[PDB]
């Protein structure tokens, strides 16, 4: 499959440079934005610059009513660009003028395009203020409605994942991590026909039209591993939607030649039992002689 990951004002655009930065293969990557001059700055091979008419070269200026006409407006371009793209990631930061605006209007194209389309978006932290947040609360409804599944970052988590040095930069590569997670773990199921396979049509199945969606990696090794890579794989601090609630699952388990049906059972039972519901399992299985004791447990959860 053909898998685009599309950032969408500063944020996004942040997002995409950085996943490019720590090395990303099989994944196009396209930048959208107002503002002319990190654009510019942008290693994205795919540039769009949307509503020049409006903002002259400039960022939306906190008004998401001009985030959408730009991306309204550019509609062709983005459509050119989207093409052939099987599924498409769309990010944003939610809050400002041009993330807010246009990520829901190139999330809605992408869906009219035909691609499988997830929204990873953030909401602003605590500290920008009330109207901040409410305007980033209406972004989010808008993607809600445009995209096939969401998942969402309150920015107010990585307060839960800092000490007080880390770096602000450092704090933004782990959330960036829940967008490369996901993306690398799609791309490696297509790539490799399991032993008890997973493919795009069953990530289809899983994601298309689902709302909000958790999608995660584990990796573990020695005892109990198998369960400490299904824990690992549902319980990011960073995200609204938490395992709990989940009626339908893609879990994908690879290991070595020692891997275990005994440990893949025990690894299923985790996501169930932490789903604390009646879910909905497609189960997969990938022998990687390579592995040696690693094991590696991804799962996309929806059906909340
Ligand atoms: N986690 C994260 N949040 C960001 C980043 N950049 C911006 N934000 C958040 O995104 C919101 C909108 O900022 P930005 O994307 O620059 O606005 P826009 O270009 O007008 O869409 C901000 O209010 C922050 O909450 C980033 O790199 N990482």
């Amino acid at each position: 499959a053909t898998l685009k990951v599309i950032g969408v004002g500063g944020g996004g655009n942040n997002a995409v440079n950085r996943m490019i930065d720590h090395g990303m293969n099989n994944v196009e990557f396209i930048a959208i934005n107002t503002d002319g001059q990190a654009l510019n700055l942008s290693k994205a091979e795919s540039k769009i610059q949307i509503g020049e008419k409006l903002t002259r070269g400039l960022g939306a200026g906190a008004n998401p009513e001009i985030g959408k006409k730009a991306a309204e407006e550019s509609r062709e371009q983005i459509e050119d660009a989207i093409q052939g793209a099987d599924m498409v990631f769309v990010t944003s930061g939610m809050g400002g003028g041009t993330g807010t605006g246009a990520a829901p209007v190139v999330a809605k194209i992408a869906k009219e395009m035909g691609a499988l389309t997830v929204g990873v978006v953030t909401r602003p932290f605590s500290a920008e203020g009330r109207k901040r947040q409410t305007q980033a609360a209406a972004g989010v409804e808008a993607m809600k409605a445009a995209v096939d599944t969401l998942i969402v970052i309150p920015n107010d988590r990585l307060l839960d994942i800092v000490d007080k040095s880390t770096p602000m930069m450092e704090a933004f590569k782990e959330a960036d991590n829940v967008l490369r997670q996901g993306v690398q773990g799609i791309s490696d199921l297509i790539a490799v026909s399991g032993e008890v396979n997973l493919d795009f049509a069953d990530v289809k199945t899983i994601m298309s039209n689902q709302g909000s969606a958790l999608m995660g990696i584990g990796v573990s090794s020695g005892e109990n591993r198998a369960v400490e890579a299904a824990k690992k794989a549902i319980s990011s601090p960073l995200l609204e939607t938490s395992i709990v609630g989940a009626q339908g699952v893609l879990m994908n388990i690879t290991g070595g030649e020692s891997l275990s049906l005994f440990e893949a059972q025990e690894a299923a039972d985790i996501v169930q039992d932490a789903a604390d519901e009646d879910v909905n399992m497609i189960f997969g299985t990938v022998i990687n002689p390579e592995l040696q004791d690693e094991i590696v447990v991804t799962v996309i959860a929806t059906g909340f």
